[PDB]
């Protein structure tokens, strides 16, 4: 039941390693899932809905992880606390690079994908800003830029820079160096006078 | 001569204010330029080549401006020196937002557009890194991250954050606040211990 649904999702993620969604047909997905074409259409309306489900699954995994961390602070210094959050993305999206690439390709023209991403970004930006504001209130960080603006730019930086790293874009920070690079810019800009 | 070429480019930029390149036909461009379809094909091979030319023109304008600044340093403090460079983008791409939007949409699937962007980003990243290295050598900045990695992340941040601002994306830093936001993150991360 969910078995055929899971098989379809698995096939799509496997195929997305090799080519883009426009070179993948519903028939390829059904065939990889061991089902016929009209059976496919009972679980999904289109190959784009399959991508949307993969993306929704990845983004919810990252969001649940961050929600765990937020409830269970590490006992370590500030620099390590920001690193542990950024590492959620580095690990979760970094474990699903083909899905990430296809999501980015899609939101060029898909309103559902853009909106899904936006909702989550708003949430994590707000959380980031709430932390920065808490740090200023406790006297740990200086009141420099408006926290929400700062949190928007640092979150967008991470989106773009992790994407380029995972893609191996030229230019890009090597994947082995991207987390230390991001952490340095977050700590200096949040705590720096 | 260049007159009909200039008219075609002008028509394409005007139309790109209203819809994407996929809703624009060669016939629309010719008609707006006052020429026939086969006459269009004498100046350009396709509507995509017209976009590529607009993009090449915008990116060369920004690059020539930065080359002017690099040759003619302002007499002001460090913070203002970085602001003057970032402002080149804010002004040049910000004066051509529809072309910028269409360029971003395109590089989702166009190798020529991706490569053109990449070449220039490499150049400005290298320049940024050379400055950071000069600042460390003169004892004005601390030796923290490798300069080239730092310069890659800060340049990618600007690309993504200015794009979102100019687009009015949700989330995005308002256009009136984006330059001060970027400058703060560049100065703290370059000069911050
Ligand atoms: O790296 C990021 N964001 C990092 C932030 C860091 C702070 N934060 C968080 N920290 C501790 C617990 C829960 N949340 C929210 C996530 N992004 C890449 C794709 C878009 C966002
Ligand atoms: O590039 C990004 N984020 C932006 C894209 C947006 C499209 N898309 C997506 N995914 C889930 C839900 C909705 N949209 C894949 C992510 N990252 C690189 C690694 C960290 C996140
Ligand atoms: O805002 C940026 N980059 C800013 C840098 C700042 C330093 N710099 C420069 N400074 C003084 C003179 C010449 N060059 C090179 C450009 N970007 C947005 C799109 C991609 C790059
Ligand atoms: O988003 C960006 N940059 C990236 C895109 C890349 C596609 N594209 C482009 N343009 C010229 C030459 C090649 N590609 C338009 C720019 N910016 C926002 C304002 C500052 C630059």
């Amino acid at each position: 039941g969910d078995d055929r649904e899971l098989a379809i999702l698995a096939t799509a993620e496997n195929l997305l390693e090799d080519r883009p969604l426009a070179d993948i047909s519903v028939d390829d997905l059904a065939k990889g899932a061991g089902i016929s074409r009209p059976t496919f259409y009972f679980y999904f309306p289109s190959k784009e809905a399959v991508l949307l489900t993969l993306l929704d699954r990845v983004v919810n995994q990252a969001d649940m992880a961050l929600q765990t961390l937020a409830e269970n602070p590490a006992d370590t210094d500030r620099e390590n606390m920001w690193r542990t959050g950024i590492n959620v993305f580095f690990e979760t999206f970094g474990s699903h690079k083909a899905v990430t690439r296809a999501g980015q390709a899609a939101r060029a023209t898909s309103v559902e994908v853009a909106e899904l991403w936006s909702t989550f970004m708003q949430k994590w930006i707000a959380y980031t800003a709430a932390v920065i504001d808490a740090e200023r209130d406790r006297g740990a960080a200086p009141r420099t830029l408006p926290a929400h603006e700062l949190a928007t730019a640092l979150n967008l930086m991470n989106e773009r820079t992790l994407f380029a790293s995972f893609a191996g874009e030229q230019p890009s920070v090597p994947e082995a160096r991207v987390l230390d690079t991001l952490v340095h810019i977050w700590v200096t800009s949040i705590y720096g006078e």
